[PDB]
């Protein structure tokens, strides 16, 4: 029973699918697109989601990206036939694609999982896009008619009914057929992975100046990191004085001796640990190029004895502290890593929140948010996004941190814990190497946190099978045309 | 006519660059036929000379590099834009008029350029100030100290030889701090008249009108084509050659643009208003404004700066000449 | 997987379309049969909207309008097929239809709009029916096939699931072919308007026995009419005794001169106005048929005059009140107005409040209820009974009143106001000629008010092309005969 008046209408369109670059190699793109990117920032995706819905189309044609054939005005009644999709060739980048038409389309942890390239090329029907350098074509795009989904029937709809509706879901990602399992300047496969000293930084509450930071309370003892110049290697004789403590985090701050009393205006050791304060995660502290002692001072030991005097502390000694204890303690360590040596017999991923006065780095958040049976350069892929994605929660970038156990490193700690080399080099980050210092904004949130394990847990992505490693500081696009057939009527 | 709306046009023409693609002859060929009102008839020699036979329309783009180039550290474009807010008058230009950034009432507001060290607006001191008092003059002015330099005798040889540029490169993005207020210079002239060597005891704060706030002259945008639309942007050209306030478009309600979002809208309007309107002088004699509230920051109406005016520079010159060149040390306002 | 047990059902019956007059040319018939309308009152309609649905047939049968072919009695499923309507042709009049069969088949605006004949007669896929005396045809009948809406597959379903969606909607209105764009006896096409005369006539706070009736409030001064029986044309002289004020409105009183004082049994003059009140819209005053006055009176001032002293009037002069200002104004005046003169450049209609003490003739009430850009004939047809089904005011017919702007007649007032020749004529709607004075239920409702509207906005739609202009005092039937094919089963 077929309506009176039909009109013929397509829907042409350049959608662009993704923009990646080295520094950006593992993240959805579709939820960062809808979101502004700060500039001299990048952003994009190696890999994005796509839930093309009749919608969604016409918001795309709302920011101009598309045209209709034959308008739709006062004809509320549709009919979906097919899509016809034309993926060109990237210039200098490979991309695969697939695409599903299933009821749901409701994206799992185990598709994005899946969504790594090495492993999406073994999902059965594939379909590879050969860069232009890669190999040359006849005709520079693939071209293919997709079905409508198969529970969406050949009838009849009215304008939004079908607005939100999925049509077909797209799953893209990037790639290098060439450099499959190593790029060329790769000094080698042997990546190195900066994590925190779990054995000892167990303390997850940071940011706040009113409250001094603890690495670890064993029993009812605190116990703090202090920072030192001493060029004796003798643990004992260090002098009391030479000690520069943390006393706090979130503050990029180097500290200074006791000796610079006189430049900030100091008259009591309290004004000494509240402007002398270093932060443990310095350039100078977080990678001990200067020695740092690791003890249970409880610095409200030094506050005591220097009330009673100040000016004695000529004769105080590192050891008449009233509990022992003066170890050299990294506050991280680098540890190599390499993805042929590692397999999936028991390691495991997880988020845990990083803005609580609580220790340990066991899950207590979701039991369900656990991934476990895969290889860390799988395992890592596309797993931030997910939960962003399915999760929502308060501000996954600086409300948490990621956590992972691994015991097939070359230096293993039960779990790990990521640190970009911009953290750890004193560095804002994606900021190549001008910069030497933590910009403006991040002065205030100088502590480990999410938005300083990005490139970290993109290297331990990078180094598996399949990613594409294109050149620094180049970007890569990767257009798609696509046709939808449809035949509106009134 | 821009590239990503005009493939969406019907009956269109690709030529892919030699790079993007190799064909096997280098050329595409087709047939047009003569104007279909043009009957094949005869005509004489100047009777059909000025009637056009054939209306060619063509734009560059890339198919490789669609939605993004290749360095481009980002999508996520800066624009550099007057501080409408506080910037509002159009008449700029005039070594004898002094330049009054707005006028609220009757009451004229001036800018101010010091290079106090302390944080506290109220102990900046009175001789420590560069004010502008002009435009169109490239100067970034001096302190009351460098009286002997410029042969200075009384504070009138100060604003007419230590005027200082609010949009030169030190001043224009606030490298250095700079106060607004509503000093309204007439009132120092009045205190130095009385007496000009008792300033060593005159302090901001003893101006006749309070209010002395850090106003940058121009702000920053973050900007991003995914992320805007057409909800009620617009576009149209605005005097700039008139001692008249406000943004609101005065000359033609024919000339404004609006239903398409920032990165088309601009596309071709000033080439277009140039053809068709044929202004006084469109390149000097006025300027552009938008209105677009899909900004990160965000001000009703807007202002096109481009980088090399912000950072003291003439236009197209890259980074070697540092400084205005010298045809333009006589227009160096505001302009488009 | 059609079901075990099926049996053939039609639906057989008469269906009246409307049942027209001349005083009751472009009104909504369906709406007016489910309520009663009082005898001796002409009803019906000219047009008619129909929203044929399974449960509206079985309301018909329980009314014994139809037969069923089969019983569907304990057999639930349910199979539409599609319907042959039989179009009878009237005796004496003509009438168009159209059908429908969309998605929502939801009346709106410009539909009925639309539904005025001249401009029904240019929509496409339309169908005439030529009265016997119009054509005399082989078969007195129209028969066609109509299919099922093209949403409403051809599957089974349960009966009370698809009982209120309809199945067929009808389109029909009363026209002539014959007399297109004029009658017979019809003088000419130059159609008069009554309308009140807004230039001074602004109040709409009508029905009130305690508040007096002002025409206008100008800053903060009150205007009232006053009418006299002075046969001397100039305006100082009228004298004060013989004018006789409104005071009110929604009665219908003439009022009598201050001479009458002895027959009502007045001692003050306070008797004088609750008991001497004028109606302005009076047939002796409305028409300005006795002179009358327009001025700033404030019936106070007589108030304290009289309160001073009442027998010294024979002194008192209508210059004497404390505001000038004595002007012949008219309470209505009669426009000349010609549909081929008039255009749709401007022109405009909606309702407004009438029970409101506020000014002005602007929407207050519903921006989304104003019509513009059709010449007043088409503009006005169906206008107030789509309001009457769409918006449920809360009266419509006594809560309020319509107005229109139009620039295009002789004498021209920014805002206009019909008034029917009935109400300036003194006599109740819809009786022509024999009762001369307001029926007994109106005597409490005789003020500017929709129930007084309807023969002038009727005659200006009436003035417009394809009117079907029949003999005064006859009615006019269209019957249509509808066979609905269904298949019961269980």
């Amino acid at each position: 029973w077929q309506p009176k008046s039909i009109r013929k209408c397509r829907i042409k369109g350049m959608l662009c699918l993704f923009q990646t670059t080295e520094d950006r190699l593992s993240y959805n793109f579709d939820m960062y697109e809808e979101s502004i990117i700060p500039e001299k920032l990048p952003g994009g995706g190696g890999f994005s989601i796509k839930n093309i819905s009749l919608y969604a189309l016409y918001q795309e044609h709302i920011h101009a990206h598309n045209i209709f054939t034959h308008t739709n005005t006062d004809r509320p009644l549709a009919r979906y036939t097919g899509c016809s999709l034309k993926f060109y060739q990237s210039k200098d980048i490979d991309y695969v694609v697939t695409y599903s038409t299933s009821l749901p389309l409701r994206s799992s942890m185990g598709m994005y999982n899946s969504m790594q390239p090495s492993i999406h090329l073994m999902q059965q029907n594939k379909l590879i896009v050969p860069s232009k350098q890669t190999q040359k074509r006849r005709k520079p795009y693939i071209k293919k008619h997709i079905s409508p989904p198969t529970q969406m029937k050949s009838q009849w709809y009215f304008q939004h009914n079908i607005a939100n509706i999925p049509l077909l879901m797209i799953r893209t990602t990037a790639l290098t057929l060439d450099n499959y399992y190593i790029g060329s300047r790769q000094l080698s496969t042997n990546v190195t992975i900066h994590t925190l000293n779990t054995t000892y930084i167990q303390n997850r509450d940071w940011g706040d100046r009113n409250k001094t930071y603890y690495c670890q309370t064993l029993g009812t003892q605190r116990y703090f990191l202090y920072g030192t110049h001493s060029t004796a290697q003798n643990i004992n004789d260090i002098k009391l004085q030479e000690l520069i403590p943390l006393t706090n985090t979130q503050d990029y701050v180097q500290g200074f001796d006791w000796t610079e009393k006189d430049k900030h205006n100091i008259t009591t050791y309290k004004e000494f640990l509240t402007k002398g304060a270093g932060n443990p995660f310095h350039a100078e502290w977080i990678t001990a190029q200067n020695p740092v002692i690791h003890t249970a001072n409880s610095p409200t030991q030094i506050e005591q004895i220097y009330t009673a005097s100040t000016t004695t502390f000529q004769n105080k000694k590192l050891t008449d502290l009233p509990t022992p204890g003066y170890i050299f303690i990294t506050p991280t360590v680098s540890l190599r890593y390499n993805p042929y040596k590692d397999l999936a017999e028991r390691n495991k991923c997880y988020f845990v929140r990083s803005k609580i006065n609580a220790h340990g780095w066991d899950p207590e958040q979701h039991q369900e948010l656990i991934n476990s049976d895969l290889p860390q350069w799988l395992l890592l892929f596309g797993y931030p996004d997910y939960i962003k994605r399915t999760q929502n929660f308060a501000l996954v970038d600086t409300n948490y941190i990621l956590v992972d156990h691994c015991p097939y490193t070359n230096p293993e700690k039960t779990p790990f814990i990521p640190l970009s080399t911009s953290f750890i080099e004193g560095r804002s980050p994606y900021s190549p190497s001008d910069t030497h210092e933590p910009d403006e904004e991040d002065q205030n949130r100088w502590y480990p946190c999410y938005q300083y394990q990005q490139e970290s847990i993109n290297s331990i992505c990078l180094s598996g099978p399949g990613t594409p490693k294109i050149p620094k500081g180049i970007t890569a696009e990767a257009k798609v045309k696509y046709s939808f057939n449809f035949k509106w009527g009134g």
